[PDB]
């Protein structure tokens, strides 16, 4: 047996990449898209008929330039999201704008967009995931989406505080980053070598999944980004993990059965009062890891969304 | 002529210490203390009167312990600047216990507690300034305290958008921080040698000056935080500027007139709307400067905060 056969057993395997050819290698479950998976799946020659598509749309719903961006760019992140959906039965992922990702109201307004786009080409919302980042304005727009049945995949999720925020919250799903962690801490201390189980991101999501299991908070766990496949062997029990096509291949060229690693065997806890936005904030902001990853992963994705534009705004 | 002498012409020069040996000699117009400051000055023997006083004082207002530790920290804070007050015309800035720094309802409390203390002991609030972390959520204590007549000096001012937000909230003074700002390119860019005009403190600080003097804003700007007297002479022209003895006796003991270096002859402009919490929080988190030196500057101050009380703690 393979390691990627193995950790099926105790963990639900993920795609994070907007490449149908690693759903059809790998068969994942779920698969996740970013702004940045969406440029890079577009220099694709195959998908070139899946942009074309987006800006024709985008053009019969309107006839203003800056809306039709803004719809061939959403249509396009959709249209890959349902090549997609017919090769794997569980969730796709798509990410907001990440400029939103301190407002709210226009968050909440951009994800029922997303879904409806999605409900007009016939799919459900328990096919979707929108992904949002994890701040203070991300959690609250996501408590909103839930109640209304939009389920969410809270994203850069770095600091403790993050993850209770979350959990209460009731958001469906959470993306922990483990390899982004370890970025941190490279550049920041003189330890550049971690043995697995010490991996900073690993004992971050170690941390959470315990948290979460022990108040028996329905959230997702979802380890995601990572550096190598220690990382992800260290996380099986993990409820899944999102890995890209190069640790994916790793995996099922590794050879021997893997052990479960995360689990939680004790009793459901009482649970504290809700963390309060002060107590976030401050909390949070202990972290100084969580303080620069947050903000600098939001600032990425904003580039690559406009990036993204950019380009659909050449071929209109 | 000597340097300090010649910056007095163009700039309200203000002690940055708790050491009143150092009033007397280079006779600023205002002072500023901070948790660290207090706690260094507190090993000064001749001050040990002024604990005393406050930890007598605590325990003739209540008799709960915890109370006493609190009164204690904040009277003796109180009892400096008081003996401050006897050596300058201006203002002491008194600083809020910094685990506050998000939170706005507990941030107008103690500074309100704070002024209560300097007015028992007879000072009006035109002689003090509460200083804050220029958080979203110091920046809206700070705009009811002023409503009130209680004059603030916003802290740990990094990016544009804390100084925007700041001006528009009609605080009395903000300290933006310049040698912490050169602290951090040093450390994350290959650059460790900066001519003075090109330091990225003094363009920071030029920039925001700039700003409120073109938009009529009656903010007073007080650099703060030097490395050198490079900075200092750089900003020659700033409304204040806070400096530590060792810079005062530097300036003091180099010779020769400087030049002003910071003006605005133009006409006032019209005013934007106001930046609103959402536009706020993208703006000071694209600066990942102003992200790192904010959090990291609040979390300093609340372990010099924990220190001072671990202190008076064992003499109650
Ligand atoms: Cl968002
Ligand atoms: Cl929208
Ligand atoms: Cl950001
Ligand atoms: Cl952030």
């Amino acid at each position: 047996t393979d390691k990627l056969t193995s950790l099926r057993q105790y963990t639900t395997v993920v795609a994070d990449t907007g490449d149908i050819a690693a759903m059809k290698l790998y068969q994942p479950q779920d698969a996740t898209t970013n702004p940045s998976l969406i440029l890079n799946a577009a220099q694709i020659p195959e998908y070139r008929k899946l942009i074309d598509d987006a800006v024709a749309w985008a053009k019969q719903q309107s006839n203003d330039r800056a809306q039709q961006i803004v719809d061939a760019t959403d249509k396009l992140a959709v249209n890959i999201g349902l090549e997609i959906l017919k090769l794997v039965p569980g969730r796709i992922s798509t990410q907001v704008d990440a400029r939103l990702s301190y407002d709210t109201e226009a968050s909440i307004a951009k994800a029922k967009r997303l879904i409806k786009l999605y409900n007009d080409a016939g799919i459900s919302n328990d096919r979707i995931l929108i992904k949002l980042a994890s701040t203070w304005q991300g959690i609250r727009a996501a408590e909103q989406l839930e109640k209304e049945g939009i389920n969410c995949n809270l994203t850069l999720l770095f600091s403790f505080a993050q993850a209770r925020a979350c959990a209460e919250a009731g958001v469906f799903l959470i993306s922990p980053y483990v390899g982004r962690i370890l970025d941190w801490y490279k550049a920041n201390t003189d330890k550049k070598e971690y043995a697995p189980a010490e991996d900073p991101g690993v004992v971050s999501v170690s941390e959470i999944y315990q948290y979460y299991k022990e108040h028996g908070y329905e959230t997702v766990v979802m380890g995601a980004s990572f550096r190598n496949i220690g990382e992800i062997l260290e996380l099986a029990g993990c409820d899944r993990l999102t890995i890209a096509p190069t640790l994916l291949k790793e995996l099922a060229e590794s050879e021997g059965a893997i052990e479960r690693k995360l689990s939680y065997t004790g009793e459901v806890k009482a649970r504290p009062a809700r963390i309060t936005e002060s107590e976030f904030l401050w909390q949070h902001n202990q972290d100084p890891m969580a303080v620069d990853k947050l903000a600098e992963g939001i600032r990425k994705f904003a580039i690559d969304q406009e990036k993204l534009e950019k380009m659909i705004g050449d071929l209109l």
